This record gives structure tokens, sequence and C-alpha cells, in this order.
């Protein structure tokens, strides 16, 4: 169809800052950008609908450009198991828990007053896994026991049924592969995925797409039943089967084969973020290098054989200089997830490999220990994001489910740094964005930073993924917007 | 960018017959198709270029619903043997071939006087694999026997040389999996493309994709160095690989992952297709099934299972039975290739299934052994396109490299079935094609065939596949267009 947006004020730039009256859309892609009369008018020669905005705003839609569909999905259909007092209650809660398998999440000891144990949970005619706050350790009943098969360790008591460190591991290795099936993954997809793009979400990077998850993927595209666009970031094992067939970098209607996604490091949470010096409130740890830099290498070439992007995992300050490393020898300006902790030498470093930056606002707010963990002598370092746009692209994601994904929540993040909320706002007051810069951060930053071209924008030759708004989205407090 | 043919003859549709004097272009996409003056208006407003025509013709491009991209590149890097009358010219051509491998075709001993040897061609300084005419026999070199490494057998005679029937099915099967690279396959797909560009033919349906094909295929595709559309029906043995990723039917930007390729039987040359009564010529036989019902059906659903086409190559009216009962049993309205021996009885099972067809009407020029294989009781069934019009969608091609690729002498064919050239002509007259239809299937007719729904005709939503002719190619004798 051909259509135009016409009578209203329509954002096709936040950097720079460009607005028109009217829009020309043809095939899903912006035409023609400017005067509301000449858009009605082309229509009205070539036929088509003419869509009166009658006052209304426009701007480009928000791009996630890292979060994970599946997880998301999942979190959204897990019982909520925060705030519950006593086993009793938690049990109430997982007995109103719908599907095969009952996921939930978010107790904790200290308010139930004791840990959850396999037999109270044997009380659900279903397979139940629990994680506690904070997703460090669960609990399963027999049922999901069986399904689990799990190796016997100290990491696993069979008797109390709690699982944690390396059978945790093993745990969600084994849900995410074997117990998990395809229409599993299409279901948690689909929900995801109405659910970001009921906050004006429309374009994502997926972040580890494993094998089933890139099955539902497929299905959905064949289908034609994704309604969001979809970066695919797969895991190493995945890259391997696209490799057996020579798949590289595909762009299909809505999904595109994008990627690999790598890790150096944890994160600062549970001090496995790989430091240049000890933690500050743990001075017997540095932190965690996941896989050295051989390997990185390795998994990187095998990607850019296939014209693949390769985003790298880099929290603490050493795993910087790793993912920096593993960019500098393979030639390739990679992207980087996270950048939590950037040093003022690392800056330039950054400039000069021309390395694109996925950042999470939203977590200056959720990790309100941070300063405990590096120590004021490295708080200029965290969540630098005025210094980071300043040398490299950067886009705004928010890894969810980890933080939630309303980006007006996340726009809110960048601009006012956790102000009334986190220690972090006092420390780093000098980071905080404008509102421009945060909306521009989280359009066409992510777009560009996904390697998605024609995304991020409403001019001509750009697809045509837009917001409809009641106000002037520069000028409306954050936590305001309807609908 | 935008643009408008302005100001010349536009064929939009040949079945129906539709003309206008202005398309608009917008990004590979026809947007508006109609009066000249207005095309031209909307490309002002919208501000883009603005082509005048100066009175020249333009058609759908031509869609080859059936060919061997890989095969037709090799074809023209072949040294052409035929009408070579001594080993000493064949010698003499052989040396002025190209390339790390030396491949030949066409030789006769007829007119050589005598066989080619391996002794012969150990004169050239490189592997030599050379074709007899009908491609039924060839002759290899030392060095590439050694790259052959056959298995010891009756059709393998290592002394002169000389590899027949099973034999050089293990040859060829090893030249495509082993002996050449992917780097061979982007050089052969490169030149097959061009030489297609330059005929006019912008889309293709590419039979029989192997392994290091699709490989080059998704490099092409990658790197923007696909040139035309290539819709890739793969092999069984690929299926497999892309079922092991879940990867099923997959548009690009001009690669789209579109089927497998199944076979029921032989050709009608080598009295290998399956007939319902014995061969004419000889009572013996009566051809041969390549693969039973229940691995064709095998097959078929688990294309299906990925939302894939399925074409199966029927030849015989006996294949076609089979090839009817897998589409049958399947509930899939498939497609067939060749249907080249089709009862009257038949007809109306082709209708009520609503299958497919690809035909290629250049045969009835080279198969000038037709009437002998099949007899005169069976001449009605032969290439029936007037008949198979009536009950299917019905789409030409060549099978190039098998016939010339250029689709004007298809065309030819279809119109005048070898009027003065072969004795089917006066036997199948009532059968002739008018001009009109025959366009219509070599555009929208082979788009439809190959599932290509936006493919064929430029009217709006359509790609903007076209051909520009200095005259009206309804009134053009067809053995006469330039450049």
């Amino acid at each position: 169809s051909l259509k135009a947006l016409i009578n209203g004020t329509i954002y096709t730039s936040f950097n720079p800052l460009k607005k028109v009256s009217g829009l020309v859309i043809s095939h899903g892609k912006v035409i023609y950008a400017g005067d509301s009369e000449v858009a009605k008018k082309i229509v009205e020669l070539s036929g088509g609908e003419i869509v009166d905005l009658k006052g209304k705003y426009v701007m480009p839609a928000f791009f996630d450009s890292h979060l994970h569909l599946d997880e998301l999905g999942m979190s959204l259909e897990m019982v909520d198991l925060r705030g519950a007092k006593s086993i009793e209650e938690l049990i109430q809660r997982l007995k109103r828990g719908k599907g095969r398998i009952i996921f939930g999440f978010g107790w904790d000891q200290d308010e139930l007053g004791e840990w959850p144990t396999r037999k109270e949970l044997n009380a659900i005619d279903k397979p139940v896994f629990i994680y506690r706050k904070c997703f460090h350790v669960a609990v399963a009943n027999d049922k999901m026991l069986e399904l689990l098969n799990l190796t016997p360790s100290k990491d696993f008591d069979e008797d109390t049924g709690i699982i944690k460190e390396k059978s945790l591991e093993e745990a969600r290795k084994v849900i995410n592969e074997r117990v998990l099936t395809v229409e599993d993954y299409v279901y948690y997809i689909k929900r995801a995925q109405e659910h970001l793009l009921d906050l004006g979400v429309k374009s994502v990077s997926f972040m580890s797409v494993n094998e089933k998850a890139l099955r539902a993927l497929f299905y959905l595209e064949r289908e034609g039943k994704l309604s969001i666009n979809v970066f695919a970031y797969v895991t190493p094992e995945v890259l391997d089967k696209l490799e057996s067939i020579g798949l590289g970098r595909f762009q299909g209607n809505r999904l595109t084969i994008a990627g690999v996604k790598l890790f150096t490091d944890g994160s600062l949470g549970a001090r496995t973020a790989l430091l240049s010096k000890p933690y500050s409130d743990d001075p017997s740890t540095s932190g965690q290098l996941v896989m050295e830099r051989e390997e990185l290498i390795r998994i990187t070439e095998k990607a850019r054989s296939l014209g693949l992007d390769v985003a790298i995992h880099a929290i603490g300050d050493k795993a910087l200089d790793v993912a920096l490393d593993v960019f500098e020898t393979t030639g390739f300006p990679g992207r980087i997830e996270h950048a939590s902790l950037v040093r003022d030498d690392q800056l330039e470093r950054v400039k000069n490999l021309k390395v694109r930056l996925s950042v999470q606002p939203h977590f200056i707010i959720s990790d309100w220990w941070i300063v405990e963990r590096v120590g004021e002598e490295r708080v200029k370092w965290v969540y630098r994001f005025k210094d980071l746009m300043k040398v490299a692209e950067l886009g705004f994601s928010t890894d969810s489910p980890i933080e939630p994904a309303d980006p007006w929540l996340t726009v809110d993040a960048a601009v006012n740094r956790g102000k009334g909320k986190v220690k972090l706002y006092e420390l780093t007051k000098d980071q905080a964005l404008d509102i421009k810069d945060a909306l521009h951060s989280y359009t066409y930053g992510s777009a560009r930073v996904s390697l998605a071209s024609d995304i991020g924008k409403l001019e001509p030759g750009f697809k045509a993924e837009y917001i409809i708004l009641d106000r002037d989205p520069l000028v409306v407090k954050e936590g305001h917007h309807h609908h």
C-alpha cells in the first residue's frame, strides 16, 4: 500500500533534530519526508490511504540493541514469588501458574522465614523449577528433577532439591536445549514481541540465540508471524551449524541472521566481571575470564568468514582490554556489550578501533551496590555514557528481562542517572544525557550498533518503523507516557 | 531511488493484455502504473530520476522457471569439441582451454575417426575430463583420474580412461562435491547470471542446488553480487542440512531458499523415462523409476514441515502418475518438472490436484527422436502445452545448459513447434501457442510456478524487473531481437 501521514509533527531525526509535517510510505519504507500538502498530493495521484494525524506526534520507533526475546517470553509467563512471606503463600502462587512446567522466580528465604524444599514443592502436581531472587540458586520438585537428570555434585543437593553454581548452569542448559520444545520457544517469542510492540519497541538485537530459538525464529519468519525486526546474534554452538551450510549474514523480511555473541567476563553483582585491580568489597578476587583470547579470536574469524557481526560482552575494565585485543588482532570494528567500566585510557582505544557500543542505562537504577564493588577511585569509569558517546556509536538497550523492557524507564535512567534513587547519581552527575541524545541512542544509535542501515530515522530510504504520540516526546516527563 | 519510466509503451501484463505509458518505481518495486504525465508528476514532487523511454517498449523480464546455474557457468567455460575431426584437432582445442581443470564436451568418435584416450590426453599438462556428445560417456587423463579416485568396475576402463554408466555418475558426484571448490561455484554462478542478465532473464528457479552451490549462493547474496533473483531448489542431501538448523522458506534480497528437487524417472533420450507401455523403438524396456513413492513422500513431508516447495521431475507418463500420487497423498499442490508425456486422463487429475507445471518448449527442437521413442499412438501426449495451460499454471524454462538459455528461442519453440525443423510439428500443430500466451508463461506463469508472488507483472506491488525493447515484442519475429 501507498500511504501518507499528514497534518502532524513528525520527527525524522534526533541528532541532528529534523521535523516534517508529512510522510509518504511505500511497502514499509519512507519515500518522501516533508510538507504535509505535498505528501497528500503524491498519494492522491498514486492512489492510496491518507492518514490524518490530527496534530499528533510521530518519532522513529525504539530499537532495543540487546535483549533476550526467549527469556523475556519466559519471564512474562513465570510465577512471581517476590514478596512471598511464607511457604504457604509460595505454594499458593505456584498452584495458580499455568502450563506444562511451572517456572517461578524471585523468592527469598529472608522473606519466607526458611528455604523452600523439593518435598514442599511436591504438593504441585507438575514439574516445578523456582529461581531465588538474583537467579544464582533454584529449587525443584521430584518431577522437574526427573526431567533434568542432573549430574551428582556438591552443588546439587538431591534431598532438599537445591541447585546452585555449576549445577544451576547445567540445569539451565538442560532446560534450554532439552526440556523446552521449539513450540515453547515460538510461544515465548510471540509473547515477548507483543509485549515489546505494545511498548513501541519495533526492532531488537536478540542476543545468544540458541538452536531451538533459531528454529522458532525461522518458523515465525516463514509464517509471517514475526511482528518486530529481529537481528539474531547466535551462540558459538549455533554458529558452527551455520558454517556447515555456509549461512552467514542473511536479511529476510523481519529476521536477520546478524552475528555471533561472545563473552569475556561475568558481572559486577556476582564479582565475576574482570577488573585490573581487586574488588573494593572483596580484595581476594579480581573476577573471572570466561574465554581466552585465542578462542575468542577463532570464533570471531569463523563469524567474519561468513560476513557475520561479532558482539562481545565486557563488563569489567580488564575484560574490555581483552575484547579490544580481539577486535584489534582481527582488524574488525565489532560491537561491545555493556562496557560498564571504561578507564580514561580505554576511551582513545575505543575511538581508534571504531567499535560499536550497546549500553544498558537502567543498570544505573538496578545495580545499587556498584560503588561498593568498584570503590570511589573507579567511580568515574562507571556507565560513562556521555564520554562514550563522544568516542563511539552508542546504542541503548535493556538486556530484557534483566531490566524492565519499557523504553521510557531506560530513557529516564540515561537522562536523570538515578537522581533520588541511587548513590551513583551524586557521584556521576556530569554523565547525564539530554533527552534528544537519549532518543537518538535508542533509535538510530541502536540501529547503527546492530548494523541495521535502513532503520532508525524516518528519512527517505529508511523503514517506516514509527510510533504515534499524543505529545512532543522531547517535552514530556519520561514516566508519564500513556497507552 | 524513486524513478519514473515515461513516454513509452509499457506492457504490465500479457494475460490479460494491459499497457500503460508510465511507471513509477520505488526501491525495486512498481508503485504506479498508468499515464505518463501522472508518473512524471509524482517523481517531480517526490524528487528523483525521470527516464525518457523515447517511444521504446517495456515488458516484464523473463523468468526461467527451471535451470542449472552452476552447470550453465561450467558449460560457458568448457572447451567445445563438437565437430572436431581428428585427435589432433581435439588436443589443439583442449590446449587453448583456461583454468585449473580443463573440462570439455561434445566430441564424437564418428567425427574423430576413433575414440580419444587417456594416453592422448596426457599431452595436456592439466587434469582433463571430456564428455562425449550426449554426456553419457567421458574420457579423462592421468591427472584427472588421480583427482577422481574412481571405484574399480566394468564401467571404468583404467587403461583407455573411458568412464560410463554408474562410473560416470560417480565421477560427476566427485567433481561436484570434492573436486570443485566453493570459489569455483562462485565463478560459475557469476558467469551464468551475467549471461542470463544479458539475455533479459532476470529471475530463475535454480534446480538441484548442492552443498557447495548453496555456499556460493549465500556468499553472493551477502556480498550483494547476485544480480538476478534466484529461487533455490535444493537436493535432498542439502534439505537434511537445512532441517538441522530449522531453515525453511527464506526470502532474502535476491536469494530465496525455495524448495527441494526430486526425481521419479530419467529421460526419453536414454529410454529411462517411465512409461505405462514399453518404448516403441525398444519393446524390452519401459524406463526406470529413480525413487519409490514412500521415499518421495518422506522427502516431500520433510520439506513441507519447513514450508518449502517440492518440485518433482516426471518425463514419462507413468512417472507422472507416481508424481501425482505423491502430491495427492501429502495433500500438497506441488510442481512438476517437464511433464513431457501426459495422457488425456491425466489432464483432469492435474487440474484436480492444482499442481504447477514447468515445461521446456525448446525440447521440441532438440529431441528429434521423440516420435521413435513413443510411437504415433502416444504422439498426442507429447509436450501438449496448449492442453496443459488449460488445466494448470504453466511456466516456461530452458533447463539450461541442456537447451540454449536464449528466451526468444524458447518462445519460438512454443509458438512455432519446430515447423520446418522436426517431425513433431506436423503431428502436433494444434498445440502451438500464440505469442501473448508464450510471453505470459515465460513471465508471470514462471513466477507463479516458482511461488514468486511479487514477480511477473509490472503492476503496483510487483518487483520492477523489466526489459527495454526497441520494438513491440508481440510483433517482432522471435529470432530477430537485437543487443
